[PDB]
Parts: C-alpha cells; structure tokens; sequence
C-alpha cells in the first residue's frame, strides 16, 4: 500500500541525477524511492513515491 506523484513542474536537468530525484521527493515528497522515468507522452519527469510500513 503505497503511494506516487509526478511533478512536470521541475527541471526534466536533473532526472539525469539519480540521487537528486529521491532528494528532492523525499525532502518535500518525503517519498522514499524518488526517481525519473518516460512518461507515456516521451516526457521524463520525477516521480515520487511515499510509502510507508
């Protein structure tokens, strides 16, 4: 039982990073895994998701 959220809103720049994505999502998003991934419109976005035991 978890849950996730794209934010178009922030620079596509850093979906390049891999430890910015989840430090930008688990600061704010206090998600857990955030990352990037193609969008189903070619778009890369940074997806948090929050989960939680």
């Amino acid at each position: 039982d978890c849950k996730r959220k794209v934010y178009e809103n922030y620079p596509v720049s850093k979906c390049q990073l891999a430890n910015q994505c989840n430090y930008d999502c688990k600061l704010d998003k206090h998600a857990r895994s955030g990352e990037c991934f193609y969008d189903e419109k070619r778009n890369l976005q940074c997806i948090c998701d929050y989960c939680e035991y």
